[PDB]
């Protein structure tokens, strides 16, 4: 080929992103079947049928027992084959396995649309397929220099929003991107004078990234259990770099993870402490609050191209009975994000 012009980081990103075996790793780590369910075979109806049925899972579990619940639990089984040999798997009977399987179905989502990018699409070996695949991304992606005003309130927001109990791990900025999708500036338009309007974070496993910087942040799906997902179907954000760094899903065998810095129109937030699966937003408001014991100190909040963001240090908020150690922040209308920057993070794990 030519060989590509994109600077190297740029390229290592590329790569990793779309990297195939990545994607079948994060899979196995799901139980699933690869002869049965092979990276190929994933298709949108199929991961849409399951949902459904996980939604029928979710119904029987809020009215109550193990008989009636059983024939469900395969039925979610059969639709998404998972590696048990010869088996009885386990029965899904509760909550938290309707959170973890919408979950698994939530990455598979996105990594469908990665792998339908490498296989729709013309095969030119005379290009570099790096140049190629960052082409299907439909994003502009450049290096911010370390040396620039923005690296540097960008790694202070790293630098400070790190939880104590969090600290496992450490991070390390490898790279910041600056990153411009294309259409979503123009999406984002009616909210981009919107009171409110915060930098904050999103992680997100690597093998989601080609589907989120090709299709954005997105909402989980009609078919998808409301009662999966802590604030109902909504696009989620912390302003506490290691909230959002968890859901790298990094450890000791890939400690390299991918976050999102982006902008969030909040508006009127409907304040929240607990567990509440909403469908719709209450008239007048615009995002949901999850209210946090700690938040970042309002005071050295700092303005980065007219929008705040909110990298003090941790104080505590002074709301009393919550479930959330931390802030969380909930859009229900995917307009109202831009995305700004993308972060590669080195995991130093204490363990
Ligand atoms: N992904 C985030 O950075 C995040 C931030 C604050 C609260 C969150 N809650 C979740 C969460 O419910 N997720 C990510 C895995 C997805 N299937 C559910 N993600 C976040």
């Amino acid at each position: 080929h030519m060989k590509s012009k994109l600077p190297k980081p740029v390229q290592d990103l590329i790569k990793m992103i779309f990297d195939v075996e990545s994607m079948k790793k994060a899979m196995v780590e799901y139980e699933i079947d690869l002869q049965k369910m092979p990276l190929g075979k994933l298709s949108k109806r199929q991961i849409q049928a399951a949902y459904s049925i996980l939604s029928e899972v979710q119904q029987a579990v809020s009215q109550g027992s193990d008989s009636q619940i059983l024939d469900l639990s395969n039925r979610f089984y059969t639709l998404i084959p998972h590696d048990f040999g010869m088996k009885k798997p386990p029965l899904l009977n509760n909550a938290d396995s309707v959170q973890a399987k919408a979950e698994m179905l939530d990455n598979l989502l996105d990594i469908e649309v990665a792998y339908s990018l490498l296989r729709g699409g013309s095969d030119d070996s005379s290009k570099d397929p790096i140049d190629v695949n960052y082409e299907k991304l439909k994003t502009d992606i450049k290096v911010v220099d370390r040396d620039s005003e923005e690296a540097e309130i960008i790694r202070k927001y790293v630098k400070n929003t790190h939880a104590t109990t969090h600290n496992a791990y450490d991070l390390e900025v490898i790279d910041i991107f600056k990153i411009e999708r294309e259409g979503e500036c123009q999406r984002y338009k009616p909210f981009k004078q919107l009171h409110n309007r915060r930098l904050l974070w999103h992680g997100s496993r690597t093998t989601n990234f080609a589907g989120i910087l090709s299709q954005g942040l997105r909402i989980a799906p009609p078919e998808a259990p409301v009662t999966g997902y802590m604030f109902g179907k909504g696009i989620y954000f912390a302003d506490m770099v290691s909230k959002s760094a968890n859901y790298c899903h990094t450890s000791q065998g890939d400690p390299i993870g991918l976050i999102l810095l982006g902008e969030v129109a909040l508006g009127n937030m409907y304040e929240l402490k607990h567990a509440s699966h909403i469908s719709k937003l209450p008239k007048g408001k615009h995002s949901v609050k999850g209210l946090g014991k700690t938040t970042p100190d309002p005071s050295a909040n700092i303005s980065l191209d007219g929008v705040d963001v909110p990298l003090g240090t941790g104080i505590s908020s002074g709301v009393n009975d919550t479930s959330l150690l931390y802030n969380e922040y909930i859009v229900y209308d995917i307009a109202q994000v831009n995305l700004k920057y993308l972060l590669k993070l080195k995991f130093n794990f204490k363990t």
